[PDB]
């Protein structure tokens, strides 16, 4: 019926088949508070939680869901009911399993899980310490709570329902997404809507068709930004063509990313190489830790950053391992490469989308599968990306008014 386990006995990334109504347990279902009344959240994997709520939490200005760019869509009512929250959670779950079904997705999600935000929180130069906004408070059934570090939170969108994004809490002094440290990433995302694009496929009287973006591709896109931002190698959003940012071109990948000139790219690579050397020096100068042995935590970050260690125990950045990690996160993890792996239809450049928004339901296996998306094998929808064609597969896409 839902199709969460097409091969084997159990899901391979997501740890449980949650229902929204499952009681809180303080372990993988808990009321949590972000650095607000608590919100029910689900731990889908080590370091990754899902909050099936509209994001009225992360940005203080954006506390309401009413209307005050090309395409936007508002419904204050979306994701207000337990049934919707259940369907959100199962849809996100399904999309994670779809991403993890690919070699590329397994590489990306591993990198994300391993990309623990750096403990650069001390004003004492020789002391390691967590940064408080890289945690959440996990309330237990008896009301006690513990702070838990995490890497990624998937949350529902704020007022603009199709405004998907990867954001995070800043430091008053540190630029965490651009200094190698990284920070917990919050992805505003809905599996219940998608957007359109036009494509002309190839009998002769077929003009341009109207297709829908596969929401596994959209989520992977945001997961790719999360990877850059967790290893603190995001491109400054003030770097743009004008509009499309360098960071978006990089993340879309394919030919779009080739418009970032190689001289520019060499410059960023060197910049972040030096930021990683700074992290190795800081770890080396560390003498104490607050809030696990110092030796243990240093090693956590040697593991994250692929640091080399001599017989003294001194760390250094290896140039070949740095290049590997940097190339993985920035060149190999791209929307274009996920498109190739999924074998789905996608727009051919970042800006080439329609001002068309659709309600979808990906949870029923009769609508969308982990292996095929909307393009269900052994049906009319396997041919010519007909499952993503909003005319042919009209039952799966309800066009919304912009
Ligand atoms: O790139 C984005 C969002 C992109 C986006 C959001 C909404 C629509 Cl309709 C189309 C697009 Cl390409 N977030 O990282
Ligand atoms: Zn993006």
């Amino acid at each position: 019926s839902s199709g969460l386990v097409p091969r084997g006995s159990h899901m391979q990334f997501v740890n449980k088949q949650f229902n929204y109504k499952d009681p809180v347990n303080g372990v993988d279902i808990a009321y949590i508070k972000i650095p607000m009344q608590p919100v029910k959240a689900f731990k889908i994997h080590n370091k990754i939680w899902v909050i099936p709520e509209r994001d009225t939490f992360t940005n203080p200005e954006e506390g309401d869901l009413n209307p005050p760019v090309p395409v936007s869509y508002y419904d204050s009512t979306y994701l207000s009911t337990d049934n919707e929250k259940d369907n959100y959670l199962k849809g996100v779950t399904k999309l994670f399993e779809r991403i993890y079904s690919t070699d590329l997705g397994r590489m990306l999600l591993t990198s994300i899980v391993r990309g623990i935000p750096f403990w650069g929180g001390s004003t004492i130069d020789t002391e390691l310490k967590v940064i408080d906004t890289n945690c959440i408070n996990v309330i237990q059934p008896d009301g006690s709570y513990r702070s838990e570090e995490l890497n990624l939170v998937i949350i529902g969108p704020s007022a603009d329902i199709i405004q998907f994004e990867c954001k995070s809490f800043g430091h008053e002094v540190l630029n965490l997404t651009r200094n190698g440290y990284g920070s917990t990433q919050y992805i505003r995302f809905s599996p219940d809507f998608t957007f359109g694009f036009e494509e002309s496929l190839e009998n002769p009287l077929l003009g341009a068709g109207k297709f829908a973006t596969d929401p596994a591709v959209t989520l992977a896109h945001e997961l790719i930004h999360a990877g850059h931002r967790l290893y603190g190698i995001a491109i400054n959003p003030n770097r743009v063509f004008k509009e499309v940012s360098f960071e978006e071109l990089r993340t879309f990948g394919g030919h779009d990313a080739k418009f970032i000139d190689s001289l520019q790219e060499n410059e960023f690579r060197l910049y972040y190489y030096n930021k990683f050397k700074d992290i190795a020096s800081t770890l080396n100068k560390a003498k104490s830790i607050v809030g696990a042995s110092l030796q243990y935590m240093k090693n956590v970050f040697k593991e994250k950053y692929l640091l080399s260690e001599d017989t003294s125990g001194k760390f250094s950045v290896d140039k070949l391992k740095f290049d590997k990690l940097y190339k993985m996160l920035t060149e190999i993890y791209t929307e274009d490469n996920f498109v190739k792996f999924f074998k789905v239809l996608n727009r051919k450049t970042y800006l080439n989308f329609d001002k068309a928004v659709f309600k979808i339901n990906i949870v029923p296996k009769v609508n969308y599968t982990i292996y095929d998306g909307f393009n269900l094998r052994n049906t009319n929808l396997a041919a010519n990306f007909n499952g993503q064609n909003t005319e042919i597969n009209n039952m799966n896409f309800t066009k919304l008014k912009n």
